[PDB]
């Protein structure tokens, strides 16, 4: 019939990770977003992307022992 699975659309995230996306981010957008489509997803992808702190993870439990760095220049 239909692929139920609910809760969230992996579909999305799929197809978004194989454009060249992380998936926790695409995870991200589809969770923010409320799942509602890819286009809609994508946006949200679209506009977060424009921050390096699009590929971060979800927000963490009060950021404790953090891993970036982030090189100036390249």
């Amino acid at each position: 019939g239909s692929s139920g699975s609910s809760g969230l659309d992996e579909s999305v995230i799929i197809q978004l990770v194989e454009m060249g996306f992380p998936m926790d981010a695409c995870r991200k957008a589809v969770y923010y977003t409320g799942n509602s489509g890819a286009e809609a997803a994508m946006n949200w992808v679209m506009s977060h992307m424009d921050d390096p702190d699009f590929a971060n993870p979800l927000i963490l439990p009060g950021s404790s022992g953090p891993g970036s760095s982030g090189p100036s220049s390249g």
